[PDB]
């Protein structure tokens, strides 16, 4: 299912994606801070810390048919191990991923945004919220 950036927080129930805009200095120049990388961050990730929570994370061309056969590319993955905390049920934090290479590899420099792919693989999750930044 595909997903507005406004439909965040979602609960990560099934795989979905998204379209995610690069930062705003790459809509006048695409090399603009080419020296520094291109990170990818899931914000506001959110569970019960006693469920082992699992999610990948893969990216592709905006450009790609949706319809057309898969051209991801993993990304990366959040992972949490159960366990309990002292004073807190859940935990919520954040994942950040490095795109520079990953961006070069699908031929997507060019674009002014990328499909951003959650695919959920064991354990209940809120996610808050996707941005690229330096
Ligand atoms: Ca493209
Ligand atoms: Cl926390």
């Amino acid at each position: 299912k595909v997903v507005a950036g406004t439909e965040f927080p979602i609960s990560l129930g099934s795989k979905i994606s998204t379209v995610v805009k690069r930062p705003k200095q790459k809509k006048r120049s695409k090399k603009a801070k080419e020296d520094e990388e291109e990170i990818l961050v899931i914000e506001g990730i959110e569970f019960d810390r006693d469920v082992a929570v699992k999610f990948d994370v893969y990216v592709n061309d905006v450009d790609d048919l949706p319809s057309g056969p898969d051209k991801t590319e993993f990304a990366g993955s959040f992972v949490s191990v159960p366990h309990s905390h002292k004073h807190k049920k859940k935990m919520n934090t954040i994942l950040r991923l490095g795109l520079t290479d990953l961006l070069e590899e699908i031929e997507a420099e060019d674009d002014d945004s990328v499909v951003v792919t959650l695919v959920p693989k064991f354990g209940a999750v809120k996610i808050g919220g996707i941005k690229i930044e330096f």
